[PDB]
């Protein structure tokens, strides 16, 4: 009985637990994309007042 | 209950809770349009001075 459960908690725990390290690894991309993509958002908000010199 | 409150403010935030990001762009449309007739309504204003020529 021991062996057994030792086995399935093994199992039980290859699908649900996570893998710390290769949701860190994700977390940080995203992170970096997130940024990324604010910046680029502030900078296409100041793109139409190019026409403003023309008025 | 703190499951059910947190998933309750979620659903409540998801609704009254304004998206900055969303509402930013908006705004500096808006000012832009703001600008462009404020521009364009000085230039009317001083359209009928061209008569003045033929007095």
């Amino acid at each position: 009985l021991m062996n057994a459960y030792e086995n399935t908690q093994a199992s039980e725990s290859r699908i649900r637990d996570a893998d710390m390290a290769e949701e860190t690894v994700a977390f940080t991309k995203n992170q970096i994309l997130v940024q990324s993509g604010t910046a680029m958002l502030a900078q296409a908000n100041v793109r139409p007042q190019g026409v403003l010199s023309l008025l």
